[PDB]
């Protein structure tokens, strides 16, 4: 395990890391999942706008003693002098990317840049591993994380067809819909599912995203999947996305195939992604379920 190693960020700028990080500080609460998920030194993280951490992984930052810094938008420099970090993590675009902060971070300690937006939890976890020295962690778990994905694979009685993923905001208001590399698409595609593209046409105004294309309210209509699968609710709150009138012609909803990915859908990470797999398994599984459910 050799440092000094080089890191390439996602902006085709490299960064030295001189020793192995032993106190990493996340400015991207939606990275420190993965962090956690691969037993990373994470000491300290930023959070949502509303000053949350993800409720999959929130109690055991608290366990872990994993500090709340500032909500996403409005880095508090002060605060990260006092955590003296050797390694500082910035996603590349996101509402908690500090992309543009970089400069002032990288002066503080070791600043990395990745983008979760386009790949699995997996490849973030691999990229993260490498800046940290935790490879035989990040496979480890990769590996047994795949094997659990496989079993449930061949466990599982899916819908005929395909399965759409939304972020569901209703009439009048741009929503969205996960893209093939999404992180969300990818997970249930490892387990079966069959993923419909949203047409990238449908693009809403000038800013490109590669997790979820954003879109008009009325592309929703044009959506051909037989099952859509809502991020970020449980199916009660789905009931909205299936009474929505507009939307009543929808192949999903005429089959009444609309399900909730889950209250803590919004982002993919290894606990977000079991407990995922957990809830397809209890729909989708036999008496084959509860043989298979992950405890949390
Ligand atoms: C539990 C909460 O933590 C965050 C969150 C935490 C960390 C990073 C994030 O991005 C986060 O949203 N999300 C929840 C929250 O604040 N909910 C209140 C509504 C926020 N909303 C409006 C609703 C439409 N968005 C989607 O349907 C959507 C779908 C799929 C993926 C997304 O990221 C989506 O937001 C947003 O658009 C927010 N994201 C941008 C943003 C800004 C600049 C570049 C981007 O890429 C952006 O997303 O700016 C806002 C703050
Ligand atoms: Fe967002």
């Amino acid at each position: 395990n050799v440092w000094p190693r080089t890191f390439q960020n996602a902006d085709g700028s490299i960064t030295t890391i001189p020793s192995q990080p032993k106190r990493i500080l996340s400015t991207a609460v939606t990275v420190t999942g993965t962090l956690l998920a691969i037993d990373a030194p994470v000491i300290a993280s930023a959070a949502t706008t509303q000053s949350t951490f993800f409720e999959q992984w929130r109690k055991l930052a608290e366990l872990r003693q994993v500090k709340k810094l500032w909500p996403a938008g409005s880095v508090d420099l002060e605060s990260v002098y006092v955590e003296q970090p050797d390694l500082i993590v910035v996603s590349m675009i996101g509402a908690d990317s500090a992309r543009d902060q970089i400069p002032l971070l990288q002066a503080i300690a070791p600043t990395i840049l990745v983008d979760y937006s386009d790949q699995t939890w997996q490849s973030l976890a691999q990229q993260l591993g490498l800046a940290t020295g935790l490879e035989e962690q990040a496979e480890r778990t990769i590996h047994n994380f795949e094997q659990w994905t496989k079993q449930v694979r061949d466990v599982l009685d899916l819908p005929k067809g395909r399965a759409n993923i939304v972020s569901y905001h209703g009439p009048g208001v741009v929503n969205a819909v996960a893209k093939a590399q999404s992180a969300h698409a990818q997970l249930l595609q490892s387990v079966g599912v069959v993923l419909e593209e949203p047409d990238p046409a449908w693009q809403a105004g000038s800013i490109v995203h590669r997790d979820f294309l954003r879109i008009h309210y009325e592309h929703l209509t044009q959506l051909q999947a037989e099952t859509t699968f809502l991020i970020t609710m449980t199916d009660q709150q789905a009931q909205a996305f299936l009474h929505d009138p507009i939307l009543k012609n929808l192949p999903s909803i005429q089959r009444k195939q609309v399900y909730g990915l889950g209250e803590n859908s919004f982002r993919i990470d290894l606990f977000s992604a079991r407990e995922i797999i957990n809830s397809l398994l209890r729909r989708f599984a036999g008496e084959q379920a509860q043989s298979l459910v992950m405890p949390l």
